[PDB]
């Protein structure tokens, strides 16, 4: 007809890679993470901010990819690391973000046992804020039907780490956890925007203030107990008093035991 669908041209200028940026940085390997992704802190470069590089391989590559897009979306609502560079190849994902300065909620809870109540109060406020984001803004789905189908896949592929089961399920086969979990069903969904892994090592305090969260790969719409149960579990390692204070400050007098138990068992599959 008139104009050709495609026009022979020359090679466009490509993007500047990691090599141009990462030069001059000192490296430190993270030992905290247990997800399989390799993680490094980049520091010691004058006039440059500290960074984190998270590298996922195989199935973990998908996990890091999921983290990147949820990081990209949620950043408009909550304080998150800034995406500096992301690369996806068929079996690899590299995520370079800004470091959030300070210590995790877990660290400050150990280093300062007397600041426990204050820490919990901040966590509750942060959580109320996260759960106040209008659901209509969230492009990500993390409801129980979705997570369960996901959990079943991880089970059938022998990926579920039984050594990470809670004390109550020490020695249980993954099949028994799966079976018993369904006996708690059903329950009425209370859908909000959730974090997916609202644990003490994912929340960072700096100078007496919670200034951000990380590890946002499971962000999406789910029951509010998806975040509550996990944080409640983490606090149990410290004190039942703090657990109680979390719910009090969040706005719930008495925890829904069934909803609490379901999400705690669900988390065993991930
Ligand atoms: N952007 C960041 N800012 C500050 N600290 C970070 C950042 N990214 C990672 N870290 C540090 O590295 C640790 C591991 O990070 P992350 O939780 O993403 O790894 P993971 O393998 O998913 O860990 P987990 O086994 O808890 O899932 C964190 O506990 C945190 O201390
Ligand atoms: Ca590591
Ligand atoms: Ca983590
Ligand atoms: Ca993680
Ligand atoms: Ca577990």
């Amino acid at each position: 007809s008139h104009i050709q669908r495609e026009t022979s041209c020359s090679r466009p200028r490509l993007n500047s890679n990691l090599d141009a940026d990462l030069y001059g940085y000192r490296w430190a390997r993270d030992n905290v993470g247990q997800s399989g992704a390799t993680i490094y802190r980049l520091y010691g470069k004058p006039n440059a901010p500290e960074l984190f590089l998270k590298h996922g391989k195989g199935s973990v590559a998908n996990d890091v990819t999921d983290e990147m897009v949820r990081l990209n979306w949620l950043t408009a609502f909550m304080p998150l690391p800034t995406i500096k560079h992301f690369i996806r190849t068929p079996d690899d994902a590299w995520l370079l973000t800004t470091a959030i300065p300070g210590k995790t909620a877990f660290q400050v809870l150990e280093e300062y046992p007397d600041s426990g109540e204050n820490i919990v109060d901040a966590l509750a406020v942060f959580l109320r804020r996260l759960h106040s984001i209008p659901v209509c803004n969230c492009p990500f789905n993390s409801d129980r039907v979705f997570r369960l189908a996901q959990a079943q896949s991880r089970m059938n592929n022998g990926l579920v780490d039984a050594s990470d089961f809670d004390d109550e399920r020490n020695g249980w086969p993954v099949e028994q956890v799966w079976k018993e979990m369904h006996k708690l069903l059903p329950f009425s969904p209370d859908s909000v925007v959730t974090h997916g892994d609202f644990s003490l090592d994912n929340l960072i305090f700096d100078e007496g203030k919670l200034i951000g969260c990380i590890d946002v790969g499971r962000v999406g719409i789910a029951d509010r107990y998806q975040d509550l149960a996990i944080l409640w579990n983490c606090l149990g390692e410290f004190s039942p008093s703090l657990q109680k204070r979390l719910f009090q400050k969040y706005g719930i007098d008495n925890p829904d035991m069934n909803k609490l138990q379901f999400h705690l068992m669900l988390d065993e599959f991930f």
